[PDB]
C-alpha cells in the first residue's frame, strides 16, 4: 500500500530519560498505546487526579500538567521496497517534538497543531526492523487553552516510487460551477527525485459516490531535468451534484501516474462541486444562494478524550453542532485535525481555517511568538496546503486578537501573511479575527477579504458609511447578547454571520462562563470554560435553547428556570466586560424544600404568545414582544408537577413544551449513540447513563458514584461528566454522575464479537448494554 496507518503498537515513557533515542535501549517496559495519545488527560502518576493546583498552566489549561514525554516504535519495512521512498507523517505532535530513527536525529517540529511529513529513506534499513523514536517538550505555560500532550492525531506511512506526486501538491478547484456544467481543474506537482527524464502520461479520473467515471483526461508530461515538474489540465463534468450544506455530495479525483502501462504513483482526492461569493451588497452567497452564516467557535480537545482526535470523537462534534442548528464553524484558534475537516465534508459544515493566536508578540514567555519569525511560512503553509482541497472551507484566517494591530510593524506583517495565502489559494478570502477595532485600525484590516468582529457589534454601521465596501462577520460573540448580535446580521447585508463563543464546551480559560475575567488561580478546582451552547459531554445549554429561537423556521419553545441558590459560587470581582456568562438557569422541577416559594421561571421562544401552567392552573398569558428579546418571564410559587407552556401564532395554538417534577431514582438508563461499531481498534461507542425515575424522567439531583465494568474485546477509553469543578479522573472505571448523568466512551477492538458494559450503582439494578464488533 502506498499510505497506511501508523498509529499502531507505539511505546510509551512519561517523562524525560536518558539514551531515549538509541536503539541500545531496553523498552521492554514501557506502555504499549495506540495512537492517538494524550498524557495530559491522564492522571499524574502519584495521584488519581489530571488536576492539580499547583501547575505550571494555571487557568489557562485547566490546572492541567504537561511536562516531557517519549514515544517509540519498532518496524519492519520489506526488502522489495528498497529504492522506495520512505516518509513518515504526522497530523500534530503537541509540542516540541525531535524525531530519531535508528539512532540518528531526523528533524524537530515546534508548533504543536501543525502536521509535517519527515523523508526517513536516508535512514531505514530494508529488510529488517527500524526504531523511531520521539522527544516531547510541552513545558510553561504556552496556550490559553487546554492543549493535551503527547502525538494526539493519527500517524501515517507513505511508501511511494522515486517519482511520485507531492505531498500537498495536488490542488483541485472548480472555476466554474453551476447546476448545468462544472470545469474542474487539477493542478500538481511531480517530485522527480532522482532527476530522471522520459515521458509519463498523467491520468485523471473523476468518479462519483457509486465510484463511476463522470470525467477522464489523459495528458503527455514530458519530464524535466529538474526534481520538480508542474503539471495541470482541466476536465469537465456535466450535470453535477453541487456541494451544500444540504447536499454535501463529494466527488473522488483519482490522479494516475503511468508509463509503460504501469501505475508510477496513485493519489485520490475528495472534492465538493461549489461556488463561493462574498459582497458587501449580497452578503455570503453558496451556489448562488445567499444566506447567513450560523457559526460557532469550538476548540480542539474532545473532553473526556483530551487532545486525542479520534475519527468518530470529531465526527460526532459536527454530527451534535449540526443538529444544534450550526452550519458555520470557526476553528480557534489553530489548524484542527485532518479528520474534523472530513467530516465537515460529508456532513455539510462551513469552515473558518485559523492559523495563529499570536503572531510576534504572544501571550506568554514560552509560546510560540518567540518562533514566529522563523517557522510561520512553514506553518501557514502547512495549514493551506494541506486543507485546501476540503469544499467545507470557505476562509482562512491569520491570526486573533492580534496585539500592536494598529502599529506599522504589525500592519507589515498582516501584509506579508495576506500575500503568503495568495501564492497558495486565490479561491477563498483572507480574515481575521480583531477585537477593540478603532478608525486607527482601518490599516490593519486594509489586507483582509473580509472582516471578523470580535465582539464589536457597535460598529456595524458606523464603519459601513466610512468603508461601503469592507465585509463583516462577528469572529466571536457573546451568549448573554446572543439576540441583539443576530439582530446586527439579519438588519444588514454585509454582516454575514456570527460565530458564538463558544459552541461548544473546552478544557482551559476556566470559568469565563461564570467566574469570567480576571483570571484567578484561586478559582481552582475550576477547569471547564462553561461558556459553550454545548456542554463537555455534547449536551445542550440553555444558552443553546435561546440560540434556537433565533435560527429556527419552526416554532420552538424551552423552559427553564432560576436556581433560589447560584449553582456555583459566585467571583464579586468578576470584571463589567467578561459577559461570556449566561445567567444561571437549569432545566429541571425539583427544589425540595422551596415549596411554596417563588421561583423565577424562564421561557424562551420564537411565537407570538405564551401561556403558563403549573399543573393545569393558567399563570397568565404573554405577548413576546421584541423588547423581551424571545425570553418571556413568569414568577411562580414551587409545587412538585407538571410546568406547561403553550405557545402561539396567529391566535392558534402550535406547540406545547413541558418540564415535569422527577420523582426518586428507581433505574439506571444507558444509551448508546451506536450499538454497531468497526472491529478496527480506533472506533469509538458513546454510552450516556441516566439516573431515572419509575417514568424516564432523569433525576438532576442524583450525584452518585458508577462502577463500570466491560467484558469483550474492547476498552474504556475514557470516563467523564458535565460538571466543570470535577477534579475527577478522565482514565478509570469509575466516576460519579453529575444531574443525573455521566458519559463513557468505548473503544473498539479487533475481534469481531459481542461487547457487555455494565453499570453498578449503590441501591440500583445492575444495568447492562451490548454492543457489537464487525470486523
Amino acid at each position: 500500500l502506498r499510505e497506511q496507518s501508523f498509529d499502531e503498537a507505539w511505546l510509551f515513557h512519561r517523562g524525560d530519560i536518558a539514551e531515549g533515542e538509541k536503539q541500545s535501549l531496553d523498552d521492554s517496559q514501557w506502555r504499549q498505546i495506540n495512537l492517538p495519545h494524550d498524557w495530559s488527560i491522564e492522571d499524574i502518576p502519584g495521584t488519581n487526579s489530571p488536576f492539580t493546583a499547583d501547575a505550571a498552566t494555571e487557568v489557562a489549561g485547566g490546572f492541567t500538567v504537561g511536562g516531557t514525554g517519549w514515544y517509540r516504535k519498532h518496524f519492519y519495512i520489506d526488502a522489495a521496497e528498497k529504492g522506495k521512498c520512505i516518509a513518515v507523517s504526522f497530523d500534530g505532535i503537541y509540542m516540541n517534538a525531535d524525531i530519531w530513527v535508528n539512532d540518528r536525529h531526523v528533524a524537530n517540529h515546534v508548533y504543536g497543531y501543525t502536521a509535517f511529513e519527515l523523508d526517513i529513506t536516508d535512514y531505514v534499513r530494508f529488510g529488517a526492523e527500524n526504531l523511531i523514536a520521539v522527544r516531547v517538550k510541552n513545558e510553561g505555560m504556552n496556550c490559553r487553552w487546554y492543549t493535551g500532550s503527547g502525538i494526539y492525531r493519527h500517524t501515517f506511512l507513505k511508501i511511494t516510487n522515486p517519482l511520485h506526486f507531492e505531498t500537498w501538491g495536488t490542488f483541485v478547484t472548480t472555476p466554474v460551477a453551476t447546476a448545468d456544467k462544472a470545469e474542474v481543474h487539477v493542478q500538481s506537482v511531480l517530485a522527480n527525485t532522482e532527476k530522471v527524464t522520459g515521458k509519463v502520461i498523467l491520468e485523471t479520473r473523476i468518479v462519483d459516490k457509486n465510484n463511476h467515471t463522470v470525467a477522464r483526461k489523459e495528458q503527455l508530461v514530458t519530464l524535466d531535468n529538474k526534481e520538480k515538474t508542474e503539471v495541470g489540465h482541466a476536465l469537465e463534468v456535466l450535470a453535477p451534484q453541487l456541494w451544500s450544506i444540504d447536499n454535501p455530495y463529494l466527488y473522488q479525483v483519482v490522479n494516475r501516474l503511468l508509463q509503460d502501462d504501469k501505475v508510477i504513483d496513485e493519489e485520490y482526492i475528495s472534492i465538493g462541486i461549489r461556488n463561493i461569493a462574498f459582497s458587501a451588497e449580497n452578503g455570503f452567497q453558496l451556489n448562488g444562494k445567499s444566506m447567513k452564516l450560523k457559526g460557532g467557535c469550538i476548540h480542539h480537545d474532545n473532553g473526556l478524550l483530551g487532545a486525542k482526535a479520534f475519527d468518530r470523537a470529531e465526527e460526532r462534534k459536527i454530527e451534535l453542532l449540526k443538529a444544534a442548528g450550526f452550519n458555520a464553524l470557526r476553528l480557534s484558534h489553530n489548524p484542527p485535525s485532518i479528520a474534523l475537516l472530513n467530516a465537515c465534508d460529508r456532513l455539510g459544515m462551513l469552515v473558518i481555517d485559523e492559523a495563529f493566536d499570536m503572531w510576534r508578540y504572544g501571550h506568554y514567555q514560552y509560546d510560540y511568538a518567540q518562533y514566529f519569525d522563523k517557522l510561520w511560512k512553514e506553518d501557514l503553509h502547512s495549514m493551506v496546503a494541506r486543507d485546501r482541497n476540503h469544499p467545507s472551507v470557505i476562509m482562512w484566517s491569520i491570526g486573533n486578537e492580534i496585539k500592536n494591530k494598529e502599529t506599522a510593524e504589525i500592519v507589515d506583517i498582516c501584509r506579508e501573511l495576506t500575500g503568503f495565502v495568495k501564492t497558495l489559494d486565490t479561491t477563498r478570502p483572507v480574515t481575521a479575527g480583531v477585537n477593540s477595532i478603532v478608525d486607527a485600525t482601518d490599516d490593519f484590516l486594509a489586507p483582509l477579504d473580509v472582516c471578523g468582529y470580535n465582539y464589536c457589534l457597535n460598529r456595524y454601521e458606523s464603519d459601513a458609511k466610512r468603508h461601503p465596501d469592507r465585509i463583516i462577520y462577528a469572529s466571536e460573540s457573546y451568549a448573554s447578547q446572543a439576540y441583539d448580535y443576530w439582530k446586527g446580521v439579519e438588519d444588514h447585508s454585509w454582516v454575514i454571520g456570527d460565530f458564538i463563543w463558544t459552541a461548544f464546551d473546552y478544557i482551559g480559560e476556566a470559568s469565563i462562563g461564570w467566574c469570567g475575567y480576571p483570571l484567578d488561580k484561586r478559582i481552582f478546582p475550576w477547569n471547564h470554560a462553561n461558556c459553550g451552547d454545548l456542554n463537555l459531554s455534547g449536551e445542550r445549554r440553555p444558552q443553546s435553547y435561546l440560540r434556537e429561537t433565533l435560527w429556527s423556521d419552526a416554532p420552538v419553545s424551552h423552559i427553564v428556570v432560576t436556581p433560589p441558590v447560584p449553582s456555583f459560587p459566585l467571583n464579586p470581582d468578576k470584571a463589567d466586560w467578561s459577559v461570556w456568562d449566561f445567567p444561571d438557569v437549569v432545566d429541571h422541577w425539583n427544589f425540595p424544600g422551596y415549596e411554596g416559594k417563588k421561583m423565577t421561571v424562564s421561557v424562551y421562544s420564537n411565537c407570538e404568545q405564551v401561556e403558563l401552567f403549573l399543573n393545569g392552573e393558567s399563570l397568565g398569558k404573554q405577548e413576546n414582544t421584541a423588547d423581551k428579546k424571545n425570553t418571556l418571564v413568569w414568577e411562580v410559587p414551587y409545587a412538585h408537577g407538571i410546568l406547561k407552556a403553550v405557545s402561539y401564532n396567529k391566535g392558534g395554538e402550535v406547540g406545547t413544551a413541558t418540564l415535569e417534577s422527577a420523582g426518586k431514582v428507581e433505574k439506571i438508563r444507558l444509551s448508546a449513540d451506536r450499538t454497531e461499531i468497526v472491529a478496527d481498534g480506533n472506533d469509538l461507542s458513546y454510552i450516556t447513563l441516566e439516573l431515572v425515575d419509575s417514568k424516564g424522567i432523569r433525576n438532576q439531583l442524583a450525584e452518585e458514584l458508577v462502577a463500570f465494568s466491560i467484558e469483550g474485546d474492547a476498552t474504556i477509553e475514557g470516563v467523564g461528566n458535565a460538571n466543570p469543578m470535577s477534579i475527577e479522573s478522565f482514565v478509570a472505571n469509575s466516576r460519579k454522575t453529575w444531574r443525573g448523568s455521566n458519559l463513557l466512551v468505548v473503544r473498539s477492538g479487533k475481534s469481531s464479537g459481542r461487547i457487555i458494559v455494565t453499570a453498578k450503582v449503590k441501591a440500583l439494578p445492575v444495568a447492562s448494554i451490548t454492543i457489537t464488533q464487525k470486523k
